[PDB]
């Protein structure tokens, strides 16, 4: 409905995304920026405010000098495998740092889409002070924590559940009705906190 929010969000971001030295897709990148400008600009402003850099990354995680500690390093719950933070293709926090070419699910992460689901953990974090570790969101996880699949990981930690339900609802319009299907309260939630 709106191209003119997007584009303003774009110049926001302009002031957020960090592209790296070396070769990638370059309208893949920008397909990312695209996808993040859905995001609510009070969200992306906040973020600006705080000096957060997203970092678009043309190859691996732990390649960059800022994550090279996490090299041949394995993640929780990462039994067996064979992959360690050198095959991670996103993470979100304090900073954010994404392989470009791993939006979609599957590319290495069982998020619906890499960057949402990363950038949430930042304003989950930084803008909004943990606010999946609140009283009031624990009360709704505790309800709606499985509702999204991935009942060993979404449904047990709701800082996680939060980056995926925030990624389902500012992702596209079929995946935010999906989520206030499947999760009504977390939907109601997640729309005041943007009101
Ligand atoms: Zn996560």
């Amino acid at each position: 409905m709106d191209s003119t929010t997007i584009q303003q969000n774009k110049d926001t971001l302009s002031q957020i995304v960090v592209f790296p030295t070396g070769n990638y897709d370059k309208n893949e990148a920008n397909a990312m920026v695209n996808r993040l400008a859905n995001i609510d600009g009070k969200y992306l402003n906040a973020l600006k405010q705080n000096n957060l850099k997203i970092k678009l990354l043309s190859g691996k995680l732990t390649d960059e000098k800022e994550y090279a500690y996490l090299k041949g390093v394995v993640p929780k719950g990462w039994e067996g495998t064979g992959k360690t933070w050198d095959d991670v293709p996103g993470l979100g926090g304090s900073t954010v740092a994404l392989r470009i070419g791993f939006s979609n699910k599957g590319k290495g992460h069982d998020a619906i889409n890499l960057e949402l689901h990363a950038t949430a953990h930042a304003i989950d974090h930084i803008v909004l002070n943990d606010i999946s570790k609140s009283a009031q969101f624990k009360q709704i996880f505790a309800k709606e924590g499985r509702s999204l699949g991935n009942v060993n990981y979404l449904g047990v930690y709701p800082e996680e559940f939060f980056a995926e339900s925030f990624a389902y609802y500012y992702l596209n319009q079929d995946t935010n009705s999906k989520l206030k299907s499947a999760c009504p309260q977390t939907y109601s939630f997640l729309q005041n906190l943007a009101k």
